[PDB]
């Protein structure tokens, strides 16, 4: 039911975009959860019954345009406080321009009501509401797609520092989001500097549906202290749902995602995944998947004002079982510019986040280095390169030690392992359960890095002067450097640099052991 008919390839799988999207839980083709099912095919499709946006709910509409104003698609004509977190921006649908000949006054109205009328150049009068419809299969229009430039600040050291995600970029991460082996997936949803989150919690099973049904509605927004759902849109993909819906779920979400970026918001699209993502709609499948990821990006939105928004995509990769080949992983890792490899062995060893700093990668490092250099620290890129070289050296050294033992190791090599270990423990590792280290501000990330890299220089300098490594290993400032991640006052952390220098001096005084 619902209503719809047409020829060509594709009936017209659309989506409603307007107030009532937040806190909402839909499915592959947008409709309140636990509803009837669709039907697909490499041709068209069908449905059944259930709305999308509440027809009864009343929204406070605030006029942001006067009669006589000229407008274009994307222009913002009003504002609606949808939740205590997000202000919904009402825009002229794409492909509509002309003069505003009629506009509602600040009041309360339901979605179907008409809040404005635009007289097109042709003279035709178009009626505008607070919502609009769009074909999930057609990428929403924008003026220009900007090159990766701004990082998506995650707050997680390993990611922000070594494997950056650009706002509007594409990232892949292993296993199901529901997996309890790590909590990085959840840290990403609530700390990334995106105003809105579009969660396609697919690959659900056994109870991962009810595990999110009455749970998330209680998860909080660390930034405001209100429910995270108040700035989220859930898109479930259970096993009793047709392959068709799940297949359309990423398109319904990416479209809703594009819609919010059109307002000037940065939004994060997180797509969960399990075994055999779909079977609706290797060869052609590759083109499709790529097409999806291509709709990611930071753009200059439609509109008269000059506005930027973006959709960053984080997709879960779940191969049939370790094989890490087809479908998921293979095709995906070829598209995405970022890959954070949760490693079960890092996890068993209790190293968190369990991200393998040797097999992860970000093709956005150079793309975001200038933002860091201009706004946070002139030495960002040099510092991370240096820390990575350290970790790279440690890796090679540990391989060799695995063979000939560690007894023949020179002081110089022991020092490298000493500092490399401090990097792993004092920087890479982050406590998602600590009230302070759960989020690490850009400013704090670099200061901690400088404290570590300065300890390194000083360590290699002391060794070159005959200082016993054993003497440096028990240096008092080391224990402070290891609790650094727990200090919320960046200036106290920053002072460890001076505290390090003097201490080495007292080691340059005693001259040795």
């Amino acid at each position: 039911r619902p209503g719809e008919p047409v020829v060509g390839t594709g009936a017209s799988l659309s989506v409603e975009l307007g107030p009532g999207l937040l806190t909402s839980i839909y499915d592959g083709i947008q409709r309140p959860l636990e509803v009837i099912r669709e039907k697909t095919g490499d041709f068209i499709a069908r449905g059944v019954t259930a709305p999308a946006l509440p027809r009864d709910k009343k929204w406070h509409f605030i006029p942001k345009a006067k009669v006589g104003d000229k407008v274009v698609g994307g222009d913002i004509i009003g504002e609606v406080p949808e939740t205590s977190i997000i202000v919904h921006k009402i825009m002229v649908p794409p492909g509509i321009e002309g003069e505003i000949v009629e506009i509602a006054e600040e009041g309360d109205y339901t979605i179907e009501e008409v809040i404005a009328k635009v007289k097109t150049p042709s003279g035709e009068i178009k009626e505008l509401k607070m919502y609009q419809r769009w074909p999930v299969r057609v990428k929403r229009p924008y003026k220009e797609k900007l090159p990766p430039e701004v990082p998506l600040i995650t707050g997680q050291r390993v990611i922000d520092t070594f494997f950056p995600q650009a706002k509007g970029g594409t990232a892949a991460i292993p296993g199901p989001f529901g997996s309890g082996k790590t909590v990085t997936q959840h840290q990403l949803a609530k700390w990334s500097d995106a105003q809105v989150v579009i969660y396609i919690g697919c690959g659900e099973r056994g109870n991962e549906m009810t595990d999110v049904l009455e749970e998330f509605p209680k998860l909080k927004d660390p930034k405001t202290g209100k429910p995270l759902m108040e700035r989220t849109v859930l898109i479930a993909n259970t096993s009793n749902m047709p392959v068709a819906a799940r297949e359309a779920s990423i398109y319904t979400g990416i479209t809703i995602a594009e819609y919010f970026r059109d307002m000037g918001y940065d939004v994060a699209l997180m797509a969960d995944s399990t075994s055999r993502w779909a079977e609706a709609l290797p060869a052609y499948l590759a083109s499709k998947l790529a097409e999806f990821y291509e709709r990611a990006g930071r753009v200059v939105t439609l509109g008269s004002d000059y506005r930027v928004g973006s959709v960053s995509v984080i997709g879960a990769v779940s191969p049939p079982g370790g094989d890490f080949s087809e479908p998921v992983v293979q095709n995906t890792l070829r598209v995405v510019k970022v890959f954070w490899a949760l490693d079960a062995d890092l996890a068993r060893r209790r190293h968190f986040p369990a991200i393998n700093w040797l097999t992860s990668y970000s093709l956005y490092v150079d793309a975001v280095k200038d933002w860091w250099h201009k706004n946070i620290d002139p030495e960002w890129k040099a510092m991370r390169d240096k820390a990575m070289a350290l970790l790279q050296k440690e890796s090679e050294l540990q391989e060799i030690v695995r063979i000939v033992g560690p007894d023949a190791l020179p002081e110089r090599e022991r020092a490298i392992l000493l500092v490399a270990r401090m990097l792993r423990e004092d920087y890479l590792q982050q406590d998602a359960f600590d009230e302070v280290d759960t989020y690490c501000p850009p400013e704090k990330q670099v200061t901690m890095m400088r404290v570590l890299l300065n300890f390194y220089d000083k360590t290699m300098e002391a060794i070159n002067r005959g200082v016993p490594l054993e003497e440096i290993a028990k240096l008092p400032v080391r224990e402070e450097i290891g609790r650094m991640k727990f200090e919320r006052d960046v200036s106290k952390i920053r002072s460890l640099i001076d505290k390090t220098n003097e201490q080495f001096e007292e080691l340059f005084k005693k001259y040795g052991a």
